[PDB]
């Protein structure tokens, strides 16, 4: 093992991603991208330049679970390979800001039962599955969060620590 994964979570931020579905996740997942609403968007890129590791967290609605994680590699851009998200029932493909690149430290699952002792203070202290899109999530309620996920055996940090700067 856990030494390369407490380095890249040192000083790290955390965000909450709540995905309507599955689709976008695997998305995510095969692609190594995210969109998010402008609202998120514009946090997002202030926290890459802020903090060393900026780590999205992804649950999907109504799953009980999170997903995995992933660190943000670059601020958001427009104009490169467009992503077939399977979009909520009302919003249109315009309404998402730019594309984030990420690179994903954990692809496995974690059922929201193993995270019940963890508050986030900067939702009241209600437990970190607890939160909308975007919520940010203060840095040791994230960093227990990320270190209770099943190790990744086929994740190599090596080349993300390098990226750090
Ligand atoms: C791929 N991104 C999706 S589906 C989304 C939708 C609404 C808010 N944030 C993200």
């Amino acid at each position: 093992g856990t030494s390369k994964l407490k380095y890249v979570l040192q000083d790290a931020r955390f965000f909450l991603i709540k995905s309507n579905n599955h689709e976008n996740v695997s998305l995510a997942k095969a692609k190594g991208v995210w969109s998010t609403l402008p609202v998120n968007e514009k946090k997002l890129n202030l926290a890459f330049r802020s903090a060393r590791s900026v780590i999205l967290i992804f649950s999907v609605r109504e799953s009980g679970k999170f997903q995995g994680f992933a660190r943000l590699s670059s601020e958001s851009h427009h104009g490169g390979s467009p992503i077939h998200w399977v979009l909520p029932a009302g919003m249109s493909a315009k309404m998402l800001g730019g594309v984030f690149k990420i690179d994903w430290i954990c692809r496995r699952e974690l059922p929201f039962t193993k995270s019940a002792h963890l508050t986030n203070p900067w939702n009241e202290h209600k437990p970190v599955k607890i939160g909308r899109d975007g919520q940010e999530i203060e840095l040791e309620c994230g960093t227990q969060l990320c270190l209770l996920f099943p190790p990744d055996e086929s994740i190599d940090l090596y080349q993300v620590i390098h990226k750090m700067r």
